[PDB]
């Protein structure tokens, strides 16, 4: 128990029914995460939190280098794997703090500042990510802060990004069993899924000279965002005039570092026939477990070929057609909706960038914690959404943020916590 | 600012949040829609409106001809394209008004009477759209008018088709390069999306003698409704004791005026083999910009042929098989739920039917924008709500029509107006 | 008489003084605008408005034409020239009203609509001057306003632009007496000058063979505002390998249509010496009678040409530089600041399109005058000025719009007139 | 929203309208400005702040050097280019923090103290720059502040520099196409003007005997101050007897730490002759872009030679005339105005110094973001004014500073803030 407004402004507090009018039986749990993340070469690097992710699924850490790259160093998670409990899950509020713990037995350099916003979009949408880029991805004053000490800390606060939705159903697995070791089955979250329709090819033409293996091509790249399983589908056709080519295509999902995550046989060897119609169909479905780190785009790579060939060849073709990726549940706001990012740089090169926070949630227990898990429809107190749309609504005068300095927030839990001590 | 209602009862005064409980920053906007219509050789008309539409589109107009049947002529739309600035989005009120503001240099006839009603439902599921016809299309007496001169006009007012509802997400375009300049990627609105499941045939038997080029029937025409991308998927399986068929198919995706607006090749060159199975998928996707008016129907066609054949073929097949038609968000409310149809009729040749209209929105900036637009929560104002409740509930008694005499309507904007001057 | 609230929200009323902090002995006025446009060919035509404009520049008419360009028509001024009788002035406020009042001796057709905004900006700056192209200059609703009938009329308000603003000087003629008959001089509004600066060139290379007359390329072509007087003022440095070339360069100042409203010669004839900087000021000034309409754009253009040449010539230089074009008293708000556009289409060709209004201000008068002329400083009445900001502040909820349709605006004279009559 | 108080006060808590009489339709926005600037082999070095500087532009760091000179490192901006998304603007409140965040790798020198000062004056009007020269440099309390610990910090608060101050034109940039490509057109910030009038010579008599390549003499240096665009114009004068002298002239602009910043030719290669006057006009423009560092000072250059000579020339002229100085906008109140030095000395090498800060202003969109954005009168908040004058009236009794040690501020922060939690 706890005023729902006491968990939002403050879920280190712990879980409250949210006060909306999705009645259903459920149950409530906090769950903390703690990480000790450690800082690269560079002493710069980039936190990735999902504010709103409806699950265990919290952030991602990447570490900037040399080269101005980012290589993806892990996920954050929840201290335990929820989808193995619970079936179905709804956030009520969550807060994490990331905040210099260490500092390397050769320095006593104080070293270390950080830069925080909550952006609008997905991971993909966002048009800078470099430290000081960040401080201009949104306009709004309480979504933003600047330099803050790594000593001192950020407080990353889960604002609302909608209320009355339904539940989500976790990546739990779902009973099966099969002739491979290694088969998984799950019923994954698909309510309000998110739909990107490429349009690859409008009758585009081809044309490169013999070669062995075969020419490759990248026909398209684009952004696109996934956590959990998407699906892509679609059809490409293709006309040629040549005889005896043989068409390769794969498609790949880039992590947020440039590192392919993920790659599949769109179709491979495929034989095009003079003057009739080459249909080049897409059926992939990609599960949540092979997609090990955050997925910023997608791109098709076409590798034609011919059976013969010399120096002639002048292989060409031409190809129509449109693709869509479906990422489930994808559009279900926060489960990629909006993103915090919390860069910091200039940190001690070995230090350890203490991560800590708790997740507050709704939850159905799965059919065997059902047996000893009772469920209940969330207690009633009138006004208790009022006061939040209130409180929302007049959210900047107030002074609420979403990314604080520990420090302030610290006496935030006073400034408005100094009742029912 | 505008109380909500005062926005949902008189729209061209400006938007307001939507006092539900769906809690997201966003900001509020108001678009314009103006257009002169040309009144075609018939004098008569239709203009097809969805009035809840979350986005840009706000009806289209069609002319009706001496052969009784329809002519697109063009799509009515925002003043600006949304889905070019926001990537989110939600209606709070709209309003438009039909009416005549020309006379052909050579003529005085009053001439011009309208006739409209709002359809609970979508405009492939009409039984009738003469001028007369729509006059029952609903049973409410609020939701109809008849016989207003066109000169005086006609008002058409979006009242809710439910509240509470997500943000849509416009067609904007996502970040894409590819090879082929008319290349386009998009991330399209997907929730709550619509589905027909057609089952084609089963076990249909076909057979017709040979023909040169083939034989070609129409296996199924059923009625569907879109205006934004759809994707036809499913499977046809064919068995055949003949030898040496070759089957060819393609669907067609007809607009309102009988026009073909989008065909696409299912399958053509395929072969039949004696005995065994013969699977043919549908990997069809279809995208926005391809659909150039409203979609009220799709048809599949198949071209059987023999490859020798003389008088002797007698070629027969049979097919088993269903296909399921997906329109991305088409059920969410308004999307294609309810549409308003004015009908004009004896309006001079050649004079013009001027539209004028806003439409009041929540949005969500994409990524460019949002580093200048702040976004914030609604306004919070108790009993708004349930004042709405209150109104809507007691709404015939109050006469709160969908579509007004634009005169009765404008003694209305006082009737409820004459307070806050 | 009249409070000034009266005299800002109905203009027709009469004068009042601006209850700001400006401090001054003046005298109040009225002045009228009465016009009867006539409708070109197309039937469409565009008519500009300086709402703030402090002085008897009201606006200027223009026609669209069949190659879809504008044809300058004629400048909108006060019933007299207030130049000509004070020396200083303030606009207090001011209304207008486009609306047609004829139709050709053989025609009944209604035809024609009205669409107005009202631009946060100078005319060379609008994105977008079509008919339906002006409804999204604005986001705020209250500055839009969309296919209202010509019968019925547009309404145009002048909301402030901000208060203790100092005086302006009219373009009054100061006394001197020189050789030339038509010479001119007079006091122009210097303060709250605007100033462009432009770079026309960074070491540019130019060349092409030679050439009887010489070889002509601008340089470069910038959009820039004028109503009144300005000065075009910087150096171009040429530096040349080559011998004996003779340089030629000339300015233009392009109207609103694309029509060259004036030239000048920046330097004809020009010896280029070889290894030497060669140095070309320009030391421009444009009397405000010189300006018959609107400047949009400024260009520069050069002449290079060789006193001998063949097809030996291959004439080249390199030019440095950057001019400072500043427009005298440009950036007095409503000066050049608030455009507002009415734009008609579809009105019977030869019909009238009749403007009339009144503009209200502070004046100083000229010596002369100033002998029969008693001013005093603005009345005092306590509370009028937060009144007026309460009011704007109140702004959109109240409905206070910029671009009114005229039966709206007539309404709004007794929805807030309905007292002292 | 926030009382304009409070935002004046505590600017990190966001925008609000400035409470005076200019009453114009506008947007407000806050801006972030964050950097880790890094000390210098001296330890010691200098920020320079613009405290109520129009538009992005926050300051700049100079390092101090053994030579007992400054090295100009950067210029301190806003988080984004305001002059690219508005074209005019005014500064609400400001609010800055400078101090160190690191400790080289082999140091534990707590080491490092500042001292800051508020500067009624332009940059190069200051007397004494040193350390501890600051400390004298007003002689109010409330603007200085001395040793404070660097790990402590400081907070530069904002105060205002006059109100009912009309909007400034950022440097923002118009609609030009050009030959160069490195073209740039702009419209600057031209209101109240700063205006340097300098008699360069009046009849000074130069003699020196010959000499390879001409002697050259710095007739004159300034002390003047820009950041943004000037123009130099007058004109000189020449008289000789000597026959065949070819004057040179080069004007230059120096920057705070010596270095030329810009250099133009007033005039190179100029015959003198005998007898005649020999006029040598000044026809500058610097742009913006040009400046890469607040000029400190102007000087004028000019190389005396002759066609022939030996040890027989004694070459002499005489010269007469002044210059003019024009500095767009410089006497806009905080465009030049008031300075804010904040010195740091003992600061370990190596070592950060992190500034942050937040900047509020009041914005008009360019052509472009006008369509999205939309702009209103002030919110209207009776005696906001009135307390604002009777605070800043009892300033230095409520101990209001523009400089203080970031603790202080702190409890300041509460001291006036535990109203409203």
């Amino acid at each position: 128990i706890v005023p729902f407004i006491r968990s939002l402004l403050m879920p280190t507090t712990g879980p409250a029914s949210i006060p909306d009018d999705t009645l259903e039986k459920h149950t409530l749990r906090s769950e903390t995460s703690t990480y000790n993340l450690t800082v690269g070469d560079t002493g710069s690097g980039l936190i990735v939190f999902f504010p709103g992710f409806p699950g265990s699924i919290v952030g991602a850490h990447y570490t900037l280098q040399g080269n101005g790259n980012y290589k993806f160093d892990q996920m954050l998670l929840t201290a335990q794997n929820l989808p193995a409990s619970y079936n179905y899950c709804r956030l009520v509020s969550r807060s994490l703090t990331v905040r210099s713990s260490t500092l390397p037995g050769g320095v006593y350099a104080l070293n270390g500042t950080i830069n925080a916003v909550t952006f609008q979009g997905s991971l993909s949408e966002l048009t800078d990510v470099s430290y000081n880029g960040l401080m201009s991805a949104t306009a709004n004053i309480n979504d933003k802060i600047g330099n803050v000490l790594v000593g001192e800390g950020v407080t990353v606060l889960s604002l609302p990004t909608s209320y009355d939705l339904g539940y989500v159903r976790l990546g739990d697995p779902i009973p099966a069993i099969g002739l491979d070791p290694k088969m998984v089955a799950t019923c994954d979250s698909s309510d309000r899924p998110r739909v990107y329709t490429i349009t690859a090819a409008d009758d585009y033409q081809f044309s490169s000279q013999y070669q062995p293996g075969g020419v490759t091509i990248t026909l398209f790249s684009a952004n696109i965002d996934a956590i959990t399983s998407l699906s892509v589908g679609g059809e490409l056709v293709f006309r040629t005039s040549v005889h005896g080519l043989v068409l390769g295509a794969t498609i790949y999902l880039i992590g947020f570092d440039g590192t392919t995550v993920i790659t599949r046989a769109v179709a491979a060897n495929n034989g095009l026939t003079t003057g009739t119609d080459n249909l080049m169909p897409f059926n992939l479905v990609i599960p949540t477990n092979e997609i090990t780190q955050p997925i910023t785009s997608i791109k098709l790579e076409i590798v034609t070929s011919k059976s013969g060939g010399q120096a002639g060849d002048q292989m060409s073709w031409s190809a129509r057609g449109s693709l869509a990726v479906t990422i489930h549940g994808g559009n279900y706001p926060g489960a990629l909706r909006p993103v915090t990012l919390v860069a910091y740089e200039r940190v001690a090169t070995g230090s350890v960038v203490t991560v800590a926070g708790v997740s507050n949630f709704e939850l159905i227990p799965n059919p065997e914690l059902a047996k000893n898990l009772v469920t209940e429809y969330g207690r009633f107190d009138p006004g208790a959404m009022n006061y939040t749309k209130l409180i929302l609504s007049e959210r900047d005068r107030l002074g609420i943020k979403t990314v604080w300095p520990t420090r302030e927030y610290t006496d935030f839990r006073e400034y408005f916590m100094e009742v029912a001590d």
